[PDB]
């Protein structure tokens, strides 16, 4: 599924990401855009090996199994095509599992290097939420 902003920034609000971990919803929606442009079906192949699946980009090399992703942990416990699905639930879940980890929203490597420190504000502008 492609969300569009509004939609996807609602459906964020709705699972609980406003402020999760101190994280304002825009800062989610930024970074899922620049991580997937907003598509549940997005996969992309990391130079380790390891694959970054669904909307927000959750990495094999930690927090799904995907079969292929050596010495690889599954700490969300899910298979990585779990992460694709139209429904966000287990992405959320899993993200809420990454944001609290240490290093907070860095883990997102499109977050900090295009919403950190960002007016990230203007994603959730002339939402219904
Ligand atoms: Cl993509
Ligand atoms: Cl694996
Ligand atoms: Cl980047
Ligand atoms: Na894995």
């Amino acid at each position: 599924k492609v969300f569009g902003r509004c939609e996807l920034a609602a459906a964020m609000k709705r699972h609980g990401l406003d402020n999760y971990r101190g994280y304002s919803l825009g800062n989610w929606v930024c970074a899922a855009k620049f991580e997937s442009n907003f598509n549940t079906q997005a996969t992309n192949r990391n130079t380790d090996g390891s694959t970054d699946y669904g909307i927000l980009q959750i990495n094999s090399r930690w927090w799904c199994n995907d079969g292929r992703t050596p010495g690889s942990r599954n700490l969300c416990n899910i298979p990585c095509s779990a992460l694709l699905s139209s429904d966000i639930t287990a992405s959320v879940n899993c993200a809420k599992k990454i944001v609290s980890d240490g290093n907070g929203m860095n883990a997102w490597v499109a977050w900090r290097n295009r919403c950190k420190g960002t007016d990230v504000q203007a994603w959730i502008r002339g939402c219904r939420l």
